[PDB]
């Protein structure tokens, strides 16, 4: 049922990974088919949601309801390998815009929404690969919205249009994540 540590798996079909710092109290629910929760009361770092694993680009459609008082991310994520990228197609977020002091590339539309595209290098840093260097990709939707579809093909189509590398996918989620601050989601993915 409701965890607090990390842990990923399987879950009525998704793929899904909870993975905590450890600071504050986080806990995740899975629920039924795509749905999961998490609620965070003064976190540290966390990420969890539902989705595939590995990935192929799907369309990803979601639901649901996200909240904070401070910074947190809603968003289509996650990493690929050879090279190794995290990437993050963000829907909405709270007090804080990670694509802050990042590269901007340029603009891509889909989904009915316009998305500014930013690149920034993670040096050393924890991954899916233990510690590691790679890029970070980010299409930040220039308004924010919980809920919608999210053709992830069109992301990572425009990505590579501008320049930059992609590798195979790993896994894909609908990722809430939240930093040094409280709130909820409950997202349904499908």
């Amino acid at each position: 049922q409701s965890i607090t540590t990390s842990q990923t798996g399987t879950n009525n079909g998704y793929y899904y990974s909870f993975w905590t710092n450890g600071g504050g109290e986080v806990t995740y629910t899975n629920g039924d088919n795509g749905e999961y929760s998490v609620t965070w009361v003064n976190c540290g770092d966390f990420t969890s949601g539902k989705g595939w694993n590995p990935a192929n680009a799907q369309t990803v459609t979601y639901s649901g309801e996200f909240n904070t008082s401070g910074n947190a991310y809603l968003a289509v994520y996650g990493w690929t390998t050879d090279p190794l990228v995290e990437y993050y197609i963000l829907e909405s977020y709270g007090t804080y815009n990670p694509s802050s002091g990042l590269t901007l590339l340029g603009q891509v539309t889909s989904d009915g929404g316009t998305y500014d595209i930013y690149s920034t290098q993670r040096v050393d840093q924890p991954s899916i690969e233990g510690t590691s260097t790679f890029n970070q990709y980010w299409s930040v939707r220039t308004e924010k919205r919980v809920g919608g579809t999210v053709t992830t093909a069109n992301h990572f189509a425009a990505w590579k249009a501008l320049g930059l590398e992609m590798g195979t996918y790993n896994y894909m989620i609908v990722s809430t994540e939240g930093y040094e601050s409280s709130g909820s989601s409950t997202i349904t993915v499908s």
